[PDB]
C-alpha cells in the first residue's frame, strides 16, 4: 500500500515560532514534528510516500528527510500549490498512488499507544474498504465527527455534534478512494473534504472505525500549549519508559528495513546525544 504525509500550512496558532520556520519542522521534544506521522506510515509497513506541502516547505522536507533509502523506504515530494482541502492528496496523489491502495497521514498529528502498531499493520493489509480512528476528545465540534453503534454517520465540525469522537488525521483505502475525490463537489469555500471521501465509504458500507480508547495517546499539536504538552509527553514516556516514539532509524531497523551495519553508519556520523546513543547502543546485543 503507498502513503501520503500531507502537510499541513501554517500554522499562524503558532506565531511566532512559524514566521520563519514551518510547522511541521517544530521540535517535539527531540524530532521535528513530521518524524511522527512518518513513522506511524513506516510501523504500518508502508514504504513508498509521498510528501505533499507548500513549495516553500518541499525543499526543507526534502532537505530533512531526501529519498529515504537510509531508512530502507522511499520517499517522493509533491506542491500543494493552494490548500483545497485535505482530500487534493488523492488528485495531487493520482499518479504516485497508480492502482495501489494508500493510506493518508496528516503532517501534525501525532499518535501513540502499545497495540497502535497492530492496528496500522491490520488497517494497511485490509485490501478493501477504508479504515479510520475515532478519538474521545473534549471539543468534538472543530473536527470530523464520527457516530456510532459499527458507523452510523460522519459530519465535518459539525455545531450539533452526536458523539464525542473526532475523525483523526490518519486514514486507510482501497484504491477507489482516486475516484471517489474526483468525484467530489468542493464545499462552501470550495474545499475537497475528507470527510465526503469518508462519506462515500459510508455509503458502500465499507468504512471501517478503530475507535482508540483507554491506552491510546492522541496529541494536539495546534497552539503553544498542546505543543508543549505534546513534548512532554514523548520526554516522559521515552524517560520513563525507555522507549522511543518515532525514531525513524530504529523503526527501519525493527522492521527489517536496514542492517545492523546500516543503522551503525546511521549513529557513526552523529555518535552524540542521547538520540544517538539509544541507536548505537540498540545496534549492539
Amino acid at each position: 500500500m503507498k502513503g501520503i504525509i500531507l502537510s499541513g500550512g501554517s500554522g499562524t496558532r503558532l506565531y511566532p515560532l512559524t514566521k520563519v520556520v514551518s510547522k511541521q519542522l517544530l521540535p517535539v521534544y527531540d524530532k521535528p514534528m513530521v518524524y511522527y506521522p512518518l513513522s506511524v506510515l513506516m510501523l504500518a509497513g508502508i514504504k513508498d510516500i509521498l510528501i505533499i506541502s507548500t513549495p516553500e516547505d518541499t525543499p526543507r522536507f526534502e532537505q530533512l528527510l531526501g529519498g529515504g533509502s537510509e531508512l530502507g523506504i522511499s520517499l517522493s515530494y509533491a506542491v500543494q500549490s493552494s490548500p483545497d482541502g485535505l482530500a487534493q492528496a488523492f488528485i495531487i496523489g493520482e499518479e504516485f498512488i497508480g492502482d495501489d491502495n494508500v493510506a493518508l497521514v496528516l503532517g501534525d498529528n501525532i499518535f501513540y499507544g502499545h497495540g497502535f502498531t497492530e492496528l496500522l499493520q491490520r488497517a494497511a493489509n485490509r485490501k478493501s474498504g477504508a479504515t479510520i480512528f475515532g478519538y474521545n476528545v473534549k471539543d468534538p465540534q472543530r473536527f470530523g465527527v464520527v457516530e456510532f453503534d459499527k458507523v452510523i454517520s460522519i459530519e465535518e465540525k459539525p455545531e450539533e455534534p452526536k458523539s464525542s469522537y473526532a475523525v483523526t488525521g490518519l486514514y486507510f483505502y482501497d484504491n477507489r478512494v482516486v475516484d471517489i475525490a474526483k468525484n467530489i463537489t468542493p464545499s462552501a469555500r470550495g474545499e475537497l473534504e475528507i470527510t465526503d471521501v469518508n462519506k462515500a465509504y459510508l455509503e458502500l458500507g465499507e468504512l471501517h472505525v478503530e475507535l482508540l480508547g483507554r491506552g491510546f495517546a492522541w496529541l494536539d499539536t495546534g497552539t503553544h500549549e498542546s505543543l508543549l504538552q505534546a513534548s512532554q509527553f514523548i520526554e516522559t514516556i521515552e524517560k520513563r519508559q525507555s522507549l522511543k516514539v518515532a525514531c525513524l532509524e530504529e523503526i527501519a531497523y525493527r522492521m527489517g528495513y536496514i542492517s545492523r551495519e546500516q543503522l551503525i553508519k546511521l549513529a557513526e556520523p552523529l555518535m552524540k546525544n542521547e538520540y544517538g546513543q539509544y541507536l548505537m547502543n540498540l545496534a549492539h546485543r
